[PDB]
């Protein structure tokens, strides 16, 4: 089907299982992907596949959320601009899990990483990517958050903490660009990351429909992908 | 009155604002206060006030959350048992703002900023002083929240993602600490830096209740001030 035709979507943290099947279901769908993640040869397998399952090939970007400035994003920004017009959708898919343990336990090392990644580069790379993302039609903004980031529960530390976090920006994004962007977050539950768990092929459809037209009249919500 | 008497409260950002009126109202009721913050002049003017209105004189300890690491967060730990056989309560009153502008407009120096003290220090200051808490016949550990904690709203930027942090933050804990410590946030809503609004004397009926007796076992809630 032809739900994302004319659609120019980024994935970032495009090589892991989410982000991958992300990218290869909108292209499936009619996009046009663009991959974003810390590997090269990862990347270019992910575009390769894409490419065999569907004709269409993803270009790729690289950018380590971890270590990466904000001048860094601006540059990435630029590289988009010199072959897309626009961006109609941004899906933040990158993440860091760390550590799952006690508070007492958790590393502050791996607490201010995941807060990197999760959190200030997240925002960084959105500050970044705004002004393609106006330039759609009807732009829409997607983040990755968790059932701990609207209920902390015991052991979940520093991923608890950036997924509230994430929802917080995410709420403060819908509120600023009320009629001018859509801005949305994804928990895409307990996924294969068992044969109790749904695949990540499973939960596509809520991934599919925050980038088609079909949810353009909804911002600043949060989406279970299961339950 | 004598609410507080025999409880040790340690309050972060002692030096002024909220932190400072904070200190000054436990200890007149009675706490054997300790004083965290970043300027020596500013926490040995409060004790010396403290000293000056209860006859008993507040120790401080510096740190400032902005530059702390774990270790220097454990080091001021050991300094503490050094000198005091637990902790009753920690507020957690430190914080920063940062820029009140539009997401597109945010300085990512100052998000960055906000974040590590409004967050990441604050959980690394908690993982340091939790076993002292443990100590406590009933332990209370209370963090600093905000409305854009709750919901977020336009141009609160870092303040909201980290006080929506700061939430997530305080409900882990409490789960952790079920019927062990009680973890809970305050609001203190719009507060001084005008002549329109609260001041911190105002708000301090939350600030002792949930040190106080009357609030044990409340637990994971986030009060309004309000």
């Amino acid at each position: 089907q032809d739900l994302l035709n004319d659609r120019i979507i980024l994935v970032t943290g495009a090589s892991d299982g989410i982000g991958r099947e992300a990218a290869m279901t909108y292209a499936r769908y009619g996009a046009t992907v663009i991959l974003l993640g810390r590997n090269e040869e990862k990347l270019r397998q992910v575009a390769s596949h894409i490419n065999e399952e569907t004709g269409r090939q993803p270009q790729w970007f690289i950018l380590d959320l971890l270590t990466c400035t904000s001048e860094n994003c601006q540059q990435l920004a630029q590289r988009i601009v010199v072959n897309y017009p626009r961006l109609d959708g941004v899906l933040h898919n990158a993440g860091l899990l760390g550590d799952v343990c006690p508070m007492s336990e958790q590393n502050p090392q791996v607490w201010q990483d995941v807060m990197q990644i999760n959190v200030n580069a997240t925002f960084m790379l959105t500050q970044a990517l705004l002004p393609l993302l106006l330039k759609s039609d009807a732009g829409s903004l997607v983040f990755t958050s968790s059932s701990v980031g609207r209920q902390g529960r015991a052991n979940w530390g520093a991923y608890a903490a950036s997924k509230f976090a994430t929802e917080g920006m995410m709420q403060v994004l819908a509120d600023e660009y009320q009629q001018r962007l859509r801005v949305n977050c994804i928990n895409p539950g307990g996924t294969r990351t068992p044969q109790k768990l749904k695949t990540p092929a499973d939960i596509m459809p809520l991934y599919l429909w925050l980038m088609g037209d079909d949810s353009r009249r909804k911002t600043g919500m949060t989406f279970d992908a299961q339950p």
